[PDB]
């Protein structure tokens, strides 16, 4: 479990902190809102990593839920195509994403989910479809990137150096265009080392969360409400 961990109390990851009293009290307040966490491996993947785990993991049993996502994604071959992708490049990775979506259907445990996502070369296929899925996500919808988020930005070489390639940081703009891509609503909750209270946002800003996540020391958890 060296990529996504079994879940642990939530209460557990004060020792991450000891004797710091500003995250000792923010974990205190989490732990009335949450009871569980997992941790995820922080290789500069872990946004990708934690979401695609999380949301797949929140499908299991839900078979309308399922057939609609599976529609969805039998489809983002040509969102890649209209960015520019060609497909013998993206291939080996939508297989394995496809895949795994097909065992959420037909196996259906968190035991068959977790060791697909803990296998390094099946987990890093997924991750780096996922990438590619942001990218022409945002590609192909550069001016609303630009209008609202990024009126001086160059959204091309953004998305080459700050999105597509493995192990490169994220910020909103990644978060706000995965979820927009495959429709996932989540919440991230933000635990920093200043005296303020404890926050969260969603995306989309409407919407009933799926998936949360903690974003603490540069690494995103997945939480259990
Ligand atoms: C999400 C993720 O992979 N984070 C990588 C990290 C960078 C630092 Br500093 C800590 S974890």
């Amino acid at each position: 479990f060296n990529l996504i961990s079994e879940k642990c109390d939530i209460l557990s990851i004060l020792r991450d902190h000891p004797e710091n009293r500003i995250y000792r009290r923010k974990i205190e307040e989490l732990s009335k809102r949450f009871t569980a966490i997992r941790k995820t491996k922080g290789d500069r993947n872990c946004f990708y990593r934690a979401l695609g785990y999380s949301y797949l993991e929140s499908l299991l049993g839900k078979s309308r839920e399922i057939f609609k996502f599976k529609e969805r994604v039998l489809q983002t071959p040509n969102d890649l195509l209209a960015a520019g992708f060609e497909e013998h490049k993206f291939r080996n990775f939508f297989n394995a994403f496809y895949s795994v979506v097909e065992l959420v259907e037909k196996d259906g445990s968190v035991s068959s989910l977790l060791k697909v996502f803990n296998d390094q070369s099946a987990s890093d296929h997924i991750v780096q479809f996922l990438r590619l899925l942001t990218s022409a996500f945002i590609r192909n919808r550069a001016d609303f990137f630009r209008h609202f988020i990024d009126e001086e930005m160059d959204i091309k070489d953004f998305c080459t150096h700050e999105v597509e390639p493995m192990a490169t940081e994220c910020d909103h703009i990644q978060i706000t265009a995965l979820s927009q891509a495959l429709s996932i609503a989540l919440q991230v909750e933000y635990v920093d080392e200043m005296d303020t209270a404890l926050n969260h946002h969603v995306f989309p800003e409407a919407a009933t969360p799926s998936v949360y996540l903690l974003y603490k020391t540069s690494h995103y958890n997945i939480l259990y409400a």
